[PDB]
């Protein structure tokens, strides 16, 4: 496409500036519309918000994707002065109870999604297409429902898609500089800008290898043309092209990719949820967490305080006794009261004793799920649970205490407790203060100790929380932690500051990289929205991102079906045109003008092959896949479709059907007329249909409007299952 | 046209030299396949499947398989020629052919003939591509004495029929292409076109992997149609359309009719109900005649007295007046209830009356439906079958099965007497229960267990050494399967065998149903295999498959390629890619290193074999189902032709006359008869042949299974991921 791409622009710059401004303002309006809504965690915000928090805390985490895009999200949190306190644990968590800077994160993605549109516009402008063609192709991304939904939420895809758009643009700029004058300062700038953008693509997600393949193919095709003796280059000049492109497109981008891992390991210098994925040698490079520095192994004969996780109350006892009858007339034991108390005192102190007749001595660690006894230090009594109903809950057991003589006698079984782990995998691990949650499980009656703060004991229980034996052992509200060890040896009191051992960066990176590829290939899950590659170009199914049951509102991830089908038709029509051109030429019939062919076999073939690189490799992947994996291919299909329809509405005819205009010295029409009037009417009709669809699906893009069940069902077609259709 | 000047040359040697070498390599191939063909006198590997299918064809019993019928019908046809009746079932590996005489020597001999006849077809393929007689001999020798091709083609396997049909396809297509170059639309051109189509039909009618052979020939046929579409070919569009329509007919339409013909034969031979029925619709099964034996198989009605038989242990559900001991040997407490046991002999204590639930309007003579609640009354003790939350004698997690009195079972224990004949498939819920044909789980309604029994351990003296009957919590377990064997109280009107009225089904409907079932089960889900292997390991022959083992004699058959031969082919493929890349680079630079005739060999026959190898290798990387080393034998077969051809080219005078001039330009002078350096070429081929033959002899104990190896000799043959038996 040398003669086509070296032409002046087909229109004045003011027309391009007008249309790029309009489509950028539409893209801005579509992404920033109600950006504060929903005020809850949506979809994969549970992952990328959580990773932003771990960067701010400097806590080591593992993920299957490279660090760059997550560090960009974390960097916005850092600019907002966010500390990482909020964890984004589940979908539907309110941003009002724990203020994460979610508007700033969503706004950052909305900016990147908006800036993608003028990069797409300028890509076609640089390929010498008309301003209306550039506007239309960019509009197909500006008001696509899937591109809008993804680029307003705290997702990696806004950073991926802008980096792909920037890669395509920078490569087109590089290629025009290559056609005009190679080895100019501008040629080096655009080569290294293509490499930089390619680095950001692969540093966001490994699917970025498809963008390397697309640009790599185009760069190899152009290197082949420069290797031809007809190019007039010496082998030394060719080798200069090769070595400079290898440096700009492979070596420098690889150094920038490694730089993001170097930043990642320098920021994440504290032990965290990622430790389980790494070797002990890697974990030795991490500092102890600030929380772990105040943690200690619990031993037999340690005096401990036991704290409830949900109510912050301590397990407490005092010389007061349960009333012989509760207010409902049930009979209590008239035993010593065990209560939940929110203030630290001497009545919160329990000594951990081993079972009677055990060989277990002072300084041995308590293991999870081992039988223990708890002695209340202030009253010198054993903790006890029995078949007596609790004050407020007739089905739950009263928790009391017994004398040492009675508890070493007949009531011995009723004094047996265990620090039962929350997970069966954790049985037999060493109990530690502050870090190990457990259920305080009674061995004989099979209940867990529980407390609540919705109702307080009457005046006879000092308005303290009730402690009772809950029969629903698995209930997450039965969770306790050892808060303090009161009798900690001064040496034990002295924190043991792990000596951080250094690991060479390349060893650290190779280990993390192997773990990334192994976990990415080795993973199960399910996700009731996974989609095979054959369904993507049709947008035949989508993904539920968020639902509110009370308001009957939902966010649903789906493509603009009119826009996507228009692109499928465009791809099919182009294959038909190329096959027809090849057949007719093989018959000595030259239907198409040289300039039409330069558009078809240059920019359109470049986008078609680039789309193939972002679509067909997914048929070879056996892992879970989803519709969002097609957004890179759809982005290229928007450029392609805009370009194709300008060619179809151009004067494509050869001057002489019996003569090949590609023969050196043949006359050909250099400025094929575009039929602007019917072309503009056609583009307006398609744009109005795409805009109508975007408005019709806007309640599902924004989640901001409740739909009646009949309106929900009216948007269910193919394999689109929506919530609230009943 | 591609390689037109090369392929139109006279043969490089007299026909007597070709006749000499083809005879020698065919005699070697015969000797390698027929060596001890009677050994082992036992069922080996997949002989359990293909021997069994041969038996079902002879009995006319309907069976289902994931592969098309042609190759199995060829095996069955040898049995039919031997007067074999199909009595022997080939149920397991190691079953003796002496106790039940199947014509296994005749079946193995048929495959050994086909494996032997593959070798002269391969030889003649290269002869027709104008290669030297020694080149044809060497490429055919690489198949004649390959350990994998030998092992497969002497056992009762489909692969002998597949491989000869692929070899015949390649040969027939080369013959067709030479007729196309000389004079199109001759009688010989039609013969070879339809012979290519016929051979292609046999490939896809043997295994669906035969689509790779259609792709290889289809690509070559499209490339040649593309050359004939060229205005420079001098053909009118009418003459081109005549080529197109005749090739479409000979390579697609006729082969498809022959493929359908084998299914028509299959459904005409298999006209009786059989083990395949479970894979087909009731409408398909209505086209099958009943099985004679099942003349007494009949609808089970309420108030029928039945015997219930376990599928895996052949034991009947049995009960008697003896009681469980108050404590088992491990100290667990039993119910001290009446014993329910598995008994292998038919008696009066196997008799259970099928009763409807209490308060049902269901009368005598109404059919029992699958998954309906029922009660079972033991006829001899007048007690209801019961399951409860008491642990079984041997399995602490499984329930004890007992019986209760009528008064107690009609009282508080009523829920614990409720059973269902639970179908194996959810699709079969609400169907009529029938004796002998309908497998079910005997499901307890209250505790959600299935009745189960085993024969690895028998009850102690208090349980008369009978099988335990227990309530298995793993309901879905295939070992929980039961059948109604007999209806003891059957009325004379029902007793009279009811000759099912056979209903006709249109052939295309029958074929479409079977074909959908074939593809669904082939890509059903498969699993993992102690011998499954991935495509990347095949060209190296890095792992093999155990086919047979005898523990007493320490003998084994192991399926593996001739590693020297396979690595020589990998090197050959790599060298050719290097030659093509070097030719392309040098030409771009205006340097014409290679003579026109050398290029016609490289871009004609060698490229045809290279693309054909690619079609038989690379598509397996896109397949997510289980795969095995034998799937590469079609690609290896093509790689043998390729490697023989390539090394003749390397040992030829490949130089252009003028390195600055393209000899492909019209009117350029080129050397028409490039000299082969026959002396160093023959020494090279003899050295490689001696190495391949040495390897074949060294592995021959594992090909034939006929020699016991010491543990050190076994370990000396273990390399890479080759695990052999008796290494300890
Ligand atoms: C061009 C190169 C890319 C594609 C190779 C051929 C496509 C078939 C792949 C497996 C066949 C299959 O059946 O896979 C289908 C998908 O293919 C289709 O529907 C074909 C749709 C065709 C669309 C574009 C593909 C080729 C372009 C030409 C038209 C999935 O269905 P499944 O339940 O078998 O998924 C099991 C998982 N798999 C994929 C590993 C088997
Ligand atoms: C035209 C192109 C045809 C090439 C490949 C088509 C299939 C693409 C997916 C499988 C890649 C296999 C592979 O890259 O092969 C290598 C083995 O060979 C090599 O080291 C490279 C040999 C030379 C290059 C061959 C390809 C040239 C192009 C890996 O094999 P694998 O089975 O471990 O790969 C699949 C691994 N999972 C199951 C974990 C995903």
């Amino acid at each position: 496409a040398e003669h086509w791409l070296l032409q002046p622009l087909p229109e004045p710059e003011s027309r391009y500036s007008f249309w790029v401004t309009i489509v950028t303002l539409l893209a801005f309006a579509a992404r920033f519309y109600k950006i504060w809504y929903p005020k809850e965690v949506v979809f994969d915000e549970v992952h990328f918000g959580k990773f932003a928090s771990y960067y701010l805390e400097r806590s080591y985490f593992f993920d299957v994707h490279p660090p760059f895009a997550k560090m960009m999200i974390a960097f916005i949190g850092w600019l907002c002065g966010y500390d990482g306190s909020f964890k984004f644990d589940e979908i539907g968590y309110s941003y009002e109870t724990h203020p994460a800077p979610y508007i700033a994160y969503r706004s950052f993605n909305a900016i990147l999604g908006t800036l993608t549109v003028p990069i797409m516009f300028n890509t076609l402008k640089e390929l010498n297409f008309r301003a209306i063609t550039c506007a239309f192709a960019s509009l197909l991304v500006a008001i696509d429902t899937a591109h809008v939904t993804e680029t307003r939420l705290i997702l990696l895809d806004a950073i991926l898609i802008i980096s792909i758009a920037a890669t395509m643009y920078c490569y087109v700029r590089f290629y025009k500089c290559q056609l005009r004058q190679p080895f100019t300062w501008s040629w080096y700038i655009w080569l290294h800008a293509t490499g930089l953008s390619l680095s950001f693509v692969i540093s966001t997600k490994y699917v970025g290898v498809m963008t390397y393949s697309a640009i790599g193919f185009a760069a190899v095709v152009n290197l082949w043309q420069l290797l031809d003796i007809k190019a007039g280059l010496s082998l030394r000049q060719f080798m200069r092209h090769f070595s400079k492109r290898l440096n700009g497109l492979v070596l420098i981008p690889f150094v920038i990719y490694l730089f993001w891992f170097w930043v990642h390991f320098t920021v994440l210098n504290t032990s965290g949820p990622g430790d389980a994925f790494m070797s002990a040698e890697f974990q030795e490079t991490l500092k102890d967490s600030p929380l772990s520095v105040d943690s200690k192994t619990v031993n037999y004969f340690d005096i401990i305080t036991i704290k409830h996780q949900d109510t912050d109350a301590f397990l407490h006892s005092h010389l007061a006794r349960y009333p012989q009858r509760y207010e409902d007339g049930r009979i209590s034991s008239a035993g010593q009261q065990v209560t939940g108390y929110t203030h630290p005192d001497f009545n919160n102190q329990w000594e951990v004793l081993p079972p009677h007749g055990s060989d277990v001595g002072k300084g041995q660690a308590v293991l999870l799920n081992q039988h223990i006894r708890l002695r209340h230090v202030a009253t010198d009594t054993y903790l006890l649970a029995h078949d007596v109903a609790s004050p407020f809950y007739p089905t739950n057991e009263e928790i009391t205490t017994v004398t040492l003589e009675e508890g070493d006698g007949e009531l011995y079984p009723e004094t047996l407790f265990a620090f039962q782990p929350l997970k069966k995998s954790d049985e037999g691990h060493v109990l530690k203060s502050k870090t190990v949650s457990f259920r305080l499980f009674h061995v004989d009656t099979s209940v867990a100790l529980w407390t609540h703060n919705d109702e307080l004991l009457p005046d006879w229980g000092f308005q303290q929380q009730e402690i009772n034996g809950n029969k629903k052992v698995i209930d997450p509200s039965n969770n306790w932690v050892v808060d303090e060890i009161v009798n900690l040896d001064e040496v034990r009191k002295v924190y043991i500051p792990k000596v951080v051992k250094p690991l060479p960066f390349l060893k650290k990176w190779i280990e993390t990289q192997k773990s990334m590829f192994e976990h990415n290939n080795k993973l199960s899950s399910e996700h009731p929205f996974a989609s095979e590659p054959y369904s993507w170009p049709g947008s035949l199914s989508g993904v539920s991102f968020w639902t509110n049951g009370d308001e009957k509102k939902q966010i649903y991830f789906i493509g603009n079906i009119i826009g996507w089908w228009f692109q499928v038709i465009s791809l099919a029509v182009f294959v038909g045109i190329i096959v027809a051109d090849l057949i007719t030429r093989h018959r000595g019939y030259y239907a198409l003008n040289k300039m039409t062919r330069e558009k078809l076999y240059g920019p359109l073939m470049f986008f078609f092959v680039s789309w193939c690189c972002h679509y067909f490799p997914f048929f070879l992947m056996a892992r879970q896949k989803f519709l969002h994996h097609y957004l890179p291919a759809h982005l290229i299909a928007c450029l392609f479709s805009g370009a194709l329809w300008e060619v179809i509405f151009s004067d494509c005819k050869s001057l002489d059907l019996e003569k090949d205009e590609d023969i050196s010295g043949a006359s050909y029409e250099r400025n094929p007329k575009v039929y602007v009037k019917p072309y503009t009417v056609f583009l307006v009709c398609v744009s109005c249909a795409v805009a109508w669809f975007f408005v019709y699906f806007s309640p599902l893009v924004y989640g901001d409007v409740s739909l009646s069940p009949s309106e929900v069902v009216s948007r269910e077609w193919f394999d689109i299952e929506l919530n609230f259709s009943k």
